Parts: structure tokens; sequence; C-alpha cells
């Protein structure tokens, strides 16, 4: 265990090997780790536990810590198998120990665990658990960030926040604080998890983050269930979140797509060209969805003003990985972004107007589309290239 | 090069090393070939070339064999890039050679090789060229078989219909010969390339094969553009693709899912267990698509009577894995198949319904669907295994 602050241990598992987070949808490929905490006050209280695969690591290094009937309270700020999958094991060593969480976590807990004997203690925001010396904790609900049982809790005196999910990132280090690692690599897995997880849920972060704010709670530390703990300037990522919640855009241009035979990846490169001959000030990167990272994409349309889309037409419709990865992004919901879809065919074709009209209900402002037919010859590139021209003029952010 | 039979000599390509086909859309899990075959009688004839990729061995091995310039006339039965790939290598040294192919494959080959100024040569089914010695060509349209500018072209007297697509498989092998070959391996590439390709034009397959039969010409061997030559019981794949064309089903049932933790996957073992201790008669396959081929899952689509496809709901909308199969599908056109959708949900769901209609929009006659919140438990795996067994009892090809 490594000592948080004062009396608050971490006794959470480091996760170098893991690579897939929620079936495939989430690669991490930088690992993870599951932020477990221990405070001993006069009360004994642990917030969170650790992914199942962990429990019997978890139960064990715990004992090295702390006789286990010597826990007084569970804490579980969210009920999602990677911070409360050990649960089971824990529980039937000491079955009387009182669970606080959510009304809803009441609900995700027995879901998986199906032990809705356990004694449950329903909080909401405001309510207070008296730990001893001075020090309480103050529980906020933050439900659908991410999910229904969603809460974080507070710590007065030490004022550390521990968030659970919220301002995370998977990012796996022997070091615990943020100071500690690696600065480019943190940033970069943070903005990963916001854009693949929070993003649909951008509506309910202000809203929330100035609810806490105008607690007036001092916060020297944002201790959350994934990656490092915040100590130096820890409301950087709150200041983070509040931007990235903003229906974030930079002056930058994704495109990506699947081919067959490789049509369409030459008019991808072609409206590339145009873009960048046009407007120098935009940030261009282009993504073969078969070959590429899917969550770097969907990291990249979270950063981008707009996107080009491509796909060919096969058997009337459109390639499936793009049909996928639209799908996933109905259900993100980007915001104040725009599209345009592309892509060739042999005959008569469809796959692009069905892509187009997708894009429209993924939530994306569409300009016209492009189309052409088998390989594009040095005329057909020269309209590529021209269509590159008209979007990068459509949507330019400021004039010229 | 190899003797095929009497003049004709294969000057193809074997690929022992390609896995995919079409981007990533046809894994090749036992390489392929590109047949090209030389007819060497009075007049001296090339059908179809090789993949781009060869097109420098190609033109090597065959100056090896015969001058270019000895070549009279060129047939290309179909203009995808893995046998008219080395065209504009070979045009490039004899530019006056005439080529024969359907009036489909000027727009296809100019497509790809924008050399229009090349000596097409439109020919139509029941037109014939002259080679000499008592033999000459039989050219025969079969458009959408599976492109526009399909085709097939027989040589009389030695009795050889070159079909290229048609009756072919990826199946890389030293052996040329189909009675020469691993019976097994021969038949699961030859399936596999029916029920990923073919399917959707099963309409055509029929009346097509009728038409060429009612033509009486003798068929000795099938000169394919893939894998074997046919040449023992020849007419035994065109028999296969009889069978296959009936909107083909075996007593089998196919399931598949994605999951985010695991819980559809609980749900589509105790469906299969429902289904198996209902009818023994059903052979049962279940996939996890982020886990598996997705060309074997398609392949026992095709052999199976009926499918349920299961998925969790992510952010109100069904998984992109999902989303994308199901997307294919509808482009494939299975045809006289049920289907049932299942998967578990966190509160408000939504996939399963949605993803129960995508399904019948995809052809598939729709059973009610199977719901579960969370992990299911013991009663909840009771409702499961019990949804098999009403689907057994609906889908049931005889009684009991
Ligand atoms: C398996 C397959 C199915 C196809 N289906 C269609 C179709 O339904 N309609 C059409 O117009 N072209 C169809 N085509 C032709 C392609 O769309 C055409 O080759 C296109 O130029 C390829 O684009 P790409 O190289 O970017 O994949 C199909 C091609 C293949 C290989
Ligand atoms: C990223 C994510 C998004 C989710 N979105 C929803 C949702 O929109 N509606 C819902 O009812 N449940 C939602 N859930 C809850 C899951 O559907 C629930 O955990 C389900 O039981 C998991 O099924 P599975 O293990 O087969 O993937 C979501 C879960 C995750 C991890
Ligand atoms: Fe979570
Ligand atoms: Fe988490
Ligand atoms: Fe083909
Ligand atoms: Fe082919
Ligand atoms: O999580
Ligand atoms: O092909």
């Amino acid at each position: 265990s490594i000592v948080v602050k004062n009396n608050i241990h971490w006794v959470g598992q480091r996760d170098w090997e893991v690579r897939d987070f929620h079936g495939t949808e989430y690669k991490t490929l930088r690992g993870s780790s599951y932020n477990s905490y221990l405070i001993r006050e006069e009360k004994n209280v642990l917030i969170d536990t650790v992914k199942h695969k962990f429990s019997r690591e978890f139960v064990q290094n715990l004992r090295n810590e702390i006789d286990l009937a010597d826990i007084d309270y569970i804490v579980i700020n969210h009920a999602e198998e990677d911070h409360a999958g050990a649960l089971t094991e824990l529980m039937a060593q000491i079955p009387d120990t009182p669970i606080y969480c959510t009304a809803n976590a009441i609900d995700s807990i027995n879901g998986h665990h199906h032990h809705p004997e356990w004694n449950f203690n329903v909080v909401k925001t405001g309510d207070t658990l008296d730990i001893g010396n001075g020090k309480q904790l103050i529980f906020v609900e933050t439900p659908m960030l991410h999910w229904p049982d969603s809460m974080m809790t507070y710590l007065t005196g030490d004022a550390v926040l521990f968030s659970n999910d919220a301002f995370g990132q998977h990012y796996c280090d022997e070091h615990l604080f943020n100071d500690e690692v690696d600065q480019t690599e943190l940033f970069e897995q943070c903005q990963r998890y916001y854009a693949n997880i929070l993003t649909p849920f951008s509506r309910l972060v202000t809203p929330k983050i100035t609810e806490i704010l105008g607690f007036n709670l001092p916060v020297d530390m944002i201790a959350t269930s994934h990656g490092v703990v915040w100590r130096d300037n820890p409301t950087q990522i709150v200041e983070l979140y509040l931007k990235w919640a903003a229906d974030y855009q930079e002056d930058r241009i994704t495109i990506f797509y699947d081919t067959m035979s490789n049509n369409t990846r030459m008019m991808a490169d072609a409206i590339a060209q145009g873009i960048a001959e046009t407007d120098p000030r935009v940030a261009v990167k282009i993504f073969n969805v078969a070959r590429s990272d899917k969550n770097e994409i969907l990291t990249n349309v979270f950063r981008s003003k707009g996107v080009l889309v491509g796909t060919s037409t096969m058997n009337n419709v459109m390639m499936p990985k793009i049909a996928g990865l639209v799908e996933e992004m109905t259900g993100l919901r980007f915001r104040n972004k725009r599209a345009s879809a592309f892509g060739s065919h042999g005959w008569s074709g469809g796959a692009v107007d069905r892509l187009s009209t997708r894009l429209q209900d993924a939530g994306f402002e569409m300009s016209l589309s492009l189309k052409a037919k088998w390989r594009p010859d040095q005329d057909a590139l020269k309209l590529c290239r021209e269509h590159g021209r008209e979007i990068a003029r459509q949507w330019a952010l400021a004039p010229l």
C-alpha cells in the first residue's frame, strides 16, 4: 500500500497488462490501475474495491494492512465491475459491514453480485458520515457521470475528493501522483477517456462541477479510481473537463474510411490535400478504420470541428466497420460538428447517401457528399481535391 | 507453368501469404491463388491475368512461356483487380492486342486502368472466337455473378469452362486439380466463398446455370480463377451451387453477440442449453463477434435455419460490431431464415429492440426478443433457457 495523505492509504491494484475494457470497445494501450482507498481515523473506511480478476490479491493485501473486522464502513462510488468486482469476496469475510452508496447503486450492486441481504446505506448529496478526529465524509450524487449509480465522496480536513471514474484515466505507473508521471502521456490518456466515455454526458458535466464548486469545499487532492492521484494543482483536470464539456473542438478535421480496393483511400488523400492547401490553420488526420485504433479515431473526432467519412458501396450498403463506427458515434452524441460523406462505387452505388443520412442521424451538420466511380483518374482526383477546398472554406473558423 | 489439358497452360500465381481480401472483409486463412490460362492452338489466347501485386512475376513468367508478341487474343472474364491487376503492365508490352470482354467490362477495366485506347471487343452470350484446329471459344455473360462485367469462357473440344470467380475458392496448394487436394479443406473454402460473396445473387445463380446447362456443352474441366481446376466429377461444384442457391439451410442455429461485461454471453450460453435440451437435431454454434472470425460466423449463418443475435445497450444504442455485422447481413440478403434478438441492459435499455428491428430490415423473420437486467441470476438464466426452448419449438423443421 501507499500513503496518499496522512491516514489515507492506497490499497488498489496496478494493471500493466490490460489492453481491453468494455469488451474491446476501449483499448488501454498504457494499461490501467484500480484505485481503492483505506482511511484510518477513529472509524476505518474502505472506498471502492478493484476488478474481480484481482479479488484474491485485493483481499490478501487488505489483510496485510488491517484486520478486515476492524473495517467500519465500505463506500461504493460506482458499481461497475472494475471497482466493485472484489466486493463479493470481501463481504464473504465481513458480511455485516455497512455499504454506503446511492439508491441506484443498490440496483447495480445487486444486479452484479446478487447479495441483496448486504447492509446498504442509501446516501444523497449533502449526507455526511463522521469518522472521528474532526473529519467526516460528504457524499455527492453524480448520476449519469457516467452511470445512474455514480457518486463522489469528499473527505473534510484532508480535503480529498474521491471522484471515482471522473477525472481519471487509464495509465499504469508505479508512481501515484500526477506530478510524478509523464505529463504528455497523462494528458493523452485523460483526453482519450473523456472523448470515448464521457462525451455524451457533457451537458451534465458543467452543472455538476458548478454544483460541487458551489459547496466551497477545499480541494488538496483528487483521488480517482483510475490512474494518478491529483495533488499538484489538482483542479487542472477539473478545468480540462469544463473545456472538454463545452462542445469542445479545435481547428482540426478528421478523415476516416474503409476501403476494399483503395479507391476511397485515394479520394481521402486528395480531399486532405485540398484542405491543407486552402486552410493551413487546420490540423488534418486520416484513418483507415480497418487498420487503425478506433479509440484514437474517436478522440480525434472529439477534438475536430468536422469529419469526413468514406465508404465504398458493398452489396448496396456501406462497409460494416463504417456502419459500426457511425452507430457508436450516434451514441456518443458529438455536438456542434460538421460532416461530409464520400466514397467510390462500381455501378448503382448508394452507400455514400446511406452514410450521409446516418451521419445526420448521429447529429452532424451535413455538407454535400463526394462521389466517384471505380478508381479516380487525374480528373477525378482534381474533383476530390476541390471538395477538400470547398469543405475548408465552408468550415473555416475565421475568414480566409 | 502447368499443363491443365492438351495445349492449355496454367500461368497464374499462388499466394500462400495472403490473409485479407476486399480490405479485411474476407479473411483467406488458407491463402489463395490467381488462375490465368494460356491456350496455344493456331491462335494463342491469354485468359485473365493476376493480382497487381504480382504483375512483375506474371509478365516475366509469361515471357518464359511465349513471346508476348505471339499472343493473339486476351480474354478478361472479370475486371476485379485480383484478375485484371497485371493488365496495364502487360498491355504496355503488347498494346495492339485485342481484349475480349463484356460491354460492362469496358467500363470496369477502364475504371481501374484508365487506358480506354486499348482494343476492346465486346462479346455477348453465344458469341464465338475461332482459335484453330477445330476449336473455338464460346462466351457466356454472367452479369452480377458477381459483378456487372462477369462472364465465362468455354473452350470446345477440350470442353473446358473458364468460369472465373464462380465455382472457385481461396485455397492455396501446389497441386492444380480438385482430386489432388484435401477434400474437406476444399469444401470448407468453397462454401466460405459462396456464403460470404455469392449469397445475395442466389436468385440469379439457378437460372444462369440452367441456361448454361441448356447449351448442352460437354464439361471435362472447370478452370476457375481461384484455387483448383475441377477435373474429377467437375460438375459436383455446380451441383453444390444449385443446392446453396436454393435459400440453403441446415438444421442449425447460430448465436453471436458482443458483450462489455459478459452478461449477454451468459444469456447466449443459457439460450443454447435450452435449444439443445429441446431439439437434439439442431446443431448450435456460438460466437463472440469481438473474438471470432466474421466470415466463419457468416458461413454458419448461411448454413443455419435461424440466428440469435445479442447485444447490450451502450449509450442508448447497440454495440458497434453487432451494428456492423447486421449492416453487412442486410447486404447479403439471407433468405427464409428466422431471428431473435437478445441482450442485457443497465437502466433504460433499448438496444435489443433496436437490433430486432434491424434484423427484420435485414430480411429475417423475427421471433420475440429476450431481455435481462445486469447479470442474470439463477432465475434469469432459467428465463434465458426457456427462451431457447421456445425458439427450438418455433423453428423446428419437423414436429417434436
Ligand atoms: C464485394 C463487392 C460488392 C460490391 N457491391 C457494389 C454495389 O452493390 N454497388 C456498386 O455500385 N458497386 C459495388 N461494388 C463495386 C465497388 O464499390 C467499387 O469497386 C469501388 O470503386 C471500390 O471502392 P473502394 O476501393 O474504396 O473499396 C462492389 C464491389 C465488391 C468487391
Ligand atoms: C459504456 C457503457 C454504456 C452503457 N449505456 C447504457 C445505456 O445507455 N442504457 C442502459 O440501460 N444501460 C447501459 N449500460 C449498462 C449495460 O448495458 C449493462 O452493464 C449490461 O448489463 C451489460 O451487458 P454486457 O455485459 O453483455 O455487455 C452501459 C454500460 C456501459 C459500460
Ligand atoms: Fe465506470
Ligand atoms: Fe472505471
Ligand atoms: Fe471478383
Ligand atoms: Fe476473384
Ligand atoms: O468504470
Ligand atoms: O475477384
